[PDB]
Formats: C-alpha cells, sequence, structure tokens
C-alpha cells in the first residue's frame, strides 16, 4: 500500500500507558530542514500548544522541544542519531506519568519530561520529507 501523504494529521487521545508507533524512512534530501519532525499539539489547530516536539538531522543530533504560548521552549539535543537515509525506522513515544519514553529500533534512547499533561494532547502530526508506512496509537 501507498505511503501516508505528508504532512500527516492523527487526532488522538493520549493517557498514561499509550504508545505512538511511527514507521517510516527518512532520507537526506533537504538543505537544512529537518528530515522528520513530530509534533503533538494540544488542538487540532497549528497555533495551538505543542506538548512534544521531536526532529531529526541526519549526522547531527535529535532535537527535542515543546512549543508553549508560542514560546520555543528548552531544547534537549541527542548526539545519538539512530536515523539512517533510506533506511526503515520503527519511532515509539511511549507515554508515562513523569515522561515519554522515546525509543528507536529496539532502543531506549531519551526520556523527556512532561512540560504540558500528555492529557491534553489532540492531534500529532508527522512531516518533512519522510516516506511514511504509519502512524498509531495504542493504548
Amino acid at each position: 500500500m501507498s505511503f501516508l501523504t505528508v504532512p500527516y494529521k492523527l487526532p488522538v487521545s493520549l493517557s498514561v500507558g499509550s504508545c505512538v508507533i511511527i514507521k517510516g524512512t527518512l532520507i537526506d534530501s533537504s538543505i537544512n530542514e529537518p528530515q522528520l519532525q513530530v509534533d503533538f499539539y494540544t488542538e487540532m489547530n497549528e497555533d495551538s500548544e505543542i506538548a512534544f516536539h521531536l526532529r531529526v538531522h541526519l549526522g547531527r543530533r535529535v532535537v527535542m522541544n515543546s512549543r508553549e504560548f508560542g514560546i520555543w521552549m528548552l531544547e534537549e539535543n541527542l548526539h545519538y542519531v539512530p536515523f539512517e537515509d533510506g533506511k526503515p525506522f520503527d519511532l515509539r513515544i511511549y507515554v508515562c506519568l513523569n515522561e515519554y519514553e522515546v525509543k528507536v529500533n529496539g532502543e531506549y534512547i531519551y526520556a523527556f519530561v512532561h512540560r504540558i499533561p500528555p492529557s491534553y494532547v489532540k492531534m500529532i502530526q508527522v512531516w518533512r520529507d519522510v516516506s511514511l508506512d504509519s502512524v498509531l496509537v495504542n493504548n
């Protein structure tokens, strides 16, 4: 079947114990835009708060942040970038009580402490030049 059309938006309801599972392929095809971006919004509106932001600059960093009252807050940077041009990835984001646990290809890579309660997230958007197989939320 066909890759999901990006930018891809999905209405969701997150609780503690939820898991967002994103499977796709990144490619080295942009000048200074990230190759993958995942934003968790508090409304089905792109001006609303971003409880959780993850983006991938291949060979450089994975960056996580939040956008609260229009302001991009403290960037948390990983220099472990388990993403590779043209290889399929398995990105799992688990909702725990105090943090999202970010897991890639079966590896625990980062715990991002909640800045907005995850129960306020209403919409997930996955975009940048990603070839997206699936996005789904398990309870």
